[PDB]
């Protein structure tokens, strides 16, 4: 049942790593799974399908470690709160990258996957500026930008920043530096005056 | 001649406005230049290519205007300054949208396009990194990050922060607002020191 299901994502992850959507056959999937063509069809109607759901568990993933850690307020100065929120992306896409990496070149197609990734996207970035308002109201951060278009800067960085990072692009900060770097920006942006 | 060329590039830009690559045919850019199928051959090898090119256009473009202002310092303030050298990416890759769109969802595909992406921003964040360097020993920003790393942060930023404002993105920065505030986060960056 379910069984069947989760191999056929793992494989589907697991192909991934050394080659992109395209160059993975149907039977590709199924083949690995252990199971046949049309056994596969009733599962996922498509293997844009499978990469949907896989990039799915990972955008979860992501978006439930992040609501322990804003329900679980670190005890720590603000700069090592901002990196401990910034980690949690780190860890997991850089986990699954071969997924993370599919799922971005695959915004282009897929008109579900751009809203899935989307929406995630907007709900951290609301977050991240909810923050930042608090932040001057508490008085530690000084009013400069709006923080709604700050947060979608700094957080369009990261996804870019990292995901060059992970692909380990050319150009691209290593996946040693990165964070530091990024998390430097934030600091400096979001309590910087001038 | 090279008029016939020209055409098969102005068709190939306006008819991506509306729509991606892959639902522009071959013929579609034949008919649109008033050639035959074969005619276009000759010119471009394939529309892939077609795009490669147009894509040159505009990144050297941008890669020109830029090696301009290089060399011409506009006398003013550090902060007008970093903006008029980011303004130099809106005003390029913000007139030729289209294109600027359709080459990166096609870094995915063509190890061309990535290719030629890539050197141009190396390029850039080599130069950006080489003036905070200098920032630095003129004394007037401090010694946080590696500068190369910023950099790249910096740019890659803008890089994605743009060109989600371009196409219009779920979310992203309204083009208004946009620059002044990757202009504010580049000085309380570069200049910042907590």
């Amino acid at each position: 049942g379910d069984d069947r299901e989760l191999a056929i994502l793992a494989t589907a992850e697991n192909l991934l790593e050394d080659r992109p959507l395209a160059d993975i056959s149907v039977d590709d999937l199924a083949k690995g799974a252990g199971i046949s063509r049309p056994t596969f069809y009733f599962y996922f109607p498509s293997k844009e399908a499978v990469l949907l759901t896989l990039l799915d568990r990972v955008v979860n993933q992501a978006d439930m470690a992040l609501q322990t850690l804003a329900e679980n307020p670190a005890d720590t100065d603000r700069e090592n709160m901002w990196r401990t929120w910034i980690n949690v992306f780190f860890e997991t896409f850089g986990s699954h990258k071969a997924v993370t990496r599919a799922g971005q070149a695959a915004r282009a197609t897929s008109v579900e996957v751009a809203e899935l990734w989307s929406t995630f996207m907007q709900k951290w970035i609301a977050y991240t500026a909810a923050v930042i308002d608090a932040e001057r109201d508490r008085g530690a951060a000084p009013r400069t930008l709006p923080a709604h278009e700050l947060a979608t800067a700094l957080n369009l960085m990261n996804e870019r920043t990292l995901f060059a990072s992970f692909a380990g692009e050319q150009p691209s900060v290593p996946e040693a530096r990165v964070l530091d770097t990024l998390v430097h920006i934030w600091v400096t942006s979001i309590y910087g005056e001038n």
